[PDB]
């Protein structure tokens, strides 16, 4: 299928202004360690003023913070979900399935990912690399794709309609009855890490590296 709508929506969404681009990456890899993340930490890694940290934030409306304000999940999460985002020896979630393919490049990390098919229940896992996927389980898994909406939530909007299924026709089946949502496509996962491949490398030309 033609993935480059779904690759623009996504870029669009990050490259928006005061948009999380720069801030992205170094933010996935200060989550990774598995704690909390504070805002002057941040501005530490960045080089960046406090005022143009909180700015970029208070535009992702989806952040998750803790007691103290300090950030606990965006897109990769310290708060259960039902992606399992297994990178050294810490056990952290992601947002959606697309993430999970996505992330590893980013953080330079192999994960184990694991979940379960949205329409039957059944466990679902896989390796992903920063270039490749392996131990697909089952080997026919499929993910959910739909268009990401520009001015709304993204937890919401796109993140919850992201899913693993068991197989293609599994999922084929599912998504008719689900034909109200905007863009919606079924994918291999294989077809899925690589619109993640294509974001990552779309990404990083615009990072101001
Ligand atoms: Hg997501």
């Amino acid at each position: 299928m033609k993935l480059a709508p779904y690759i623009l929506e996504l870029l669009t969404s990050v490259n928006r202004t005061n948009g999380t681009a720069d801030l992205l990456v170094p933010l996935l890899r200060e989550l990774a360690k598995g704690r909390p993340v504070s805002r002057t930490t941040l501005a530490g890694i960045l080089d960046w003023p406090a005022e143009r940290v909180a700015a970029v934030l208070e535009q992702a409306t989806s952040t998750e913070y803790d007691k103290d304000g300090n950030i606990i999940g965006y897109g990769l999460t310290l708060r259960e979900t039902s992606y399992v985002f297994e990178i050294d020896d810490r056990r952290l979630y992601a947002w959606c399935a697309l993430d999970t393919l996505i992330f590893p490049a980013l953080i330079g990390r192999t994960a184990r990912v694991s979940s379960h098919c949205a329409a039957t229940g059944a466990p679902v896992s896989l390796t992903v690399s920063p270039s490749e996927i392996q131990a697909v389980e089952p080997a026919g898994m499929a993910v959910s794709l739909v268009l990401p909406q520009e001015a709304a939530d993204v937890r919401q909007s796109f993140c919850c309609h992201v899913h693993f299924f068991a197989s293609v026709p599994t999922a084929e089946d599912w998504a008719s009855k689900h034909q109200g949502l905007e863009g919606l496509a079924i994918v291999s996962v294989h077809e899925a890490f690589g619109l993640g491949q294509e974001f990552n490398r779309h990404l990083l030309q615009t990072m101001s590296s």
